[PDB]
């Protein structure tokens, strides 16, 4: 009973923390790929110029 | 008891896949820092350009 009480204050911390880290990479993903929305893009412009 | 066995075939999984995911997301960072190398660099380049 006492180890019971100890992984539910554990395995609670852990679902918090890899949501926070979900929620900064799908952030991370979505700004890499809008990035290359812009390294595309001069590959095309300074090919022009 | 039959809960404590339970749970420390989950509490070694995760222990496992934030592992996986860490070990990748230390390339997506590294990845996009040297594609800042590159984004630096082309706006001098192409400045001279």
């Amino acid at each position: 009973t006492n180890r019971v009480l100890s992984l539910q204050e554990e395995i609670a911390k852990l679902r918090k923390e890899l949501h926070q880290t979900q929620t900064e990479k799908k952030t991370i993903e979505e700004w890499a790929d809008k990035y290359k929305h812009e390294t595309e893009q001069l590959v095309s412009e300074l090919k022009e110029q």
